[PDB]
């Protein structure tokens, strides 16, 4: 449902980066495109920039949202942005493992990030698992150790079978063998489990 309010800030993003989409230049046009919009209005900015494939902008667009009152992370949709990234393409490469970064960073500085279960505990572990899939799949390997250490390793979260064999796979597959060694570590103790 994209509003008039929502049309202009669009319009006026792919202007203001008609010449330089380069993350500089999103960013200040990001804020100077969107920064007065409501949030319906700027999640559908958002959605109508990933939808005609303006991925670099859509990014732009998410960073002003995840700068709101009203915005909760979600690492779903997070796995969006990943999947929907360009493949072997450096600078998309790059502002991927920023947004991990970011992500890990509004977790464990958020409000929740003092004591004394952790920030991590009560994480949705099938969203949790969806970024990490996403991230494999697209070859961002450190980023997805983060993710998993930070939250499984560190965050003592509680997680499945699943998840340890997506990142055990994943960690060989990409030539991360220390950290691949490290999940069947831990695929190791889940099993003598059960």
């Amino acid at each position: 449902s994209l509003s008039t309010e929502a049309i202009h800030a669009v319009q006026a993003l792919k202007r203001l980066t008609a010449a330089d989409r380069s993350p500089p230049a999103a960013t200040a046009a990001a804020s100077a495109a969107l920064g007065r919009l409501l949030r319906a209005d700027l999640l559908a900015a958002m959605a109508e920039l990933q939808r005609q494939g303006h991925w670099s902008l859509a990014l732009a667009a998410l960073h002003v949202a995840r700068a709101e009152p009203w915005y909760r992370p979600d690492p779903e949709l997070y796995a969006t942005f990943v999947s929907s990234s360009p493949s072997n393409d450096p600078a998309a490469a790059a502002a991927v493992d920023a947004l991990v970064e970011a992500f890990i960073e509004e977790k464990e500085r958020g409000a929740a990030g003092g004591s004394s279960e952790g920030v991590w505990v009560g994480e949705d572990v099938y969203k949790l698992t969806r970024l990490v899939r996403a991230l494999v799949a697209k070859g961002r390997a450190r980023a997805a150790w983060r993710v998993y250490e930070a939250a499984v390793r560190k965050g003592g979260c509680e997680v499945d079978e699943y998840m340890y064999r997506v990142m055990a796979k994943g960690m060989k597959r990409l030539g991360l063998d220390e950290e691949a060694a490290e999940v069947e570590a831990d695929l190791a103790d889940w099993e003598a489990r059960h």
